[PDB]
């Protein structure tokens, strides 16, 4: 059962403008963690925007469960996805406001839970003001790697089936990645996951990695695989990575 197929999709963002998508078809397992890499501008952030229907094909079909987004309830897609957004943390408002600004009047019970799985939870609770803390600068000053863990614990505070991971924008410190890598396990357990890596090597440990190329996945398999493949893109981008 595949809880997320592109089936022949082709896209462009404006009527004259360039495809961006081109014939893709993938198709992803319930539970499976994918890892999408791929060179600047190759379709990876594009591919994710299709799932919470920003925007719409011109041809084919993207499902979810097995249900055409074309037809499905907006509000159940909204319910079914849970992004982690790069710099969205609102600067202005508490930390608890911010890993709500979903469904404002849920339960601290539910948020406490969602930063705990986050790996934020810990510092939250160290903090003067607790989970009433404005996050900004004149407030606790958080850290980038402490406010990642706060955008994590949003997007799974209403518990979806379905963990996007943006691609990072920014590198945080050791002892928030290093938290979050030993708390992934626990963050994806029970979810169908989508991360888009700007480090190849963050996703080494996917159950399958999709390698886009010109808005086609040229390539897609395990890390090992891929590696075994001759010529292969993903092999060249490792190389190019590496120490």
């Amino acid at each position: 059962h595949h809880d997320i197929t592109f089936r022949n999709i082709r896209f462009r963002y404006k009527p004259d403008s360039p495809v961006i998508l081109d014939n893709i078809n993938l198709s992803i397992k319930q539970g499976e963690v994918i890892g999408i890499v791929g060179r600047s501008g190759s379709g990876k952030s594009t591919l994710t925007k299709l799932i919470q229907r920003f925007y719409i094909p011109e041809n084919g079909q993207v499902l979810i469960d097995g249900h055409d987004l074309a037809l499905a309830d907006p509000n159940w897609l909204r319910r079914q996805v849970g992004v982690v957004l790069q710099d969205n943390v609102l600067l202005n408002r508490s930390i608890i406001d911010n890993i709500s600004l979903a469904n404002p009047g849920m339960s601290v019970e539910k948020v406490i839970y969602a930063a705990k799985l986050a790996g934020a939870h810990d510092f939250i609770s160290e903090l003067r003001e607790g989970y009433n803390t404005i996050v900004g600068e004149q407030g606790a000053g958080l850290s980038g790697g402490q406010r990642q863990r706060i955008a994590i614990a949003r997007a799974l505070v209403n518990n979806p089936k379905i963990l996007i991971f943006d691609e990072a924008t920014s590198a945080l410190d050791y002892e928030s990645e290093h938290v979050i890598m030993r708390n992934m396990h626990k963050i994806c357990k029970g979810r169908t996951v989508i991360i888009i890596a700007h480090r190849l090597s963050t996703v080494k440990n996917a159950d399958r990695i999709i390698v886009m190329e010109k808005g086609k996945i040229v390539e897609q398999g395990k890390h090992k695989e891929l590696l075994s493949e001759p010529e292969s893109l993903y092999s060249y981008l490792y190389q190019l990575q590496s120490d």
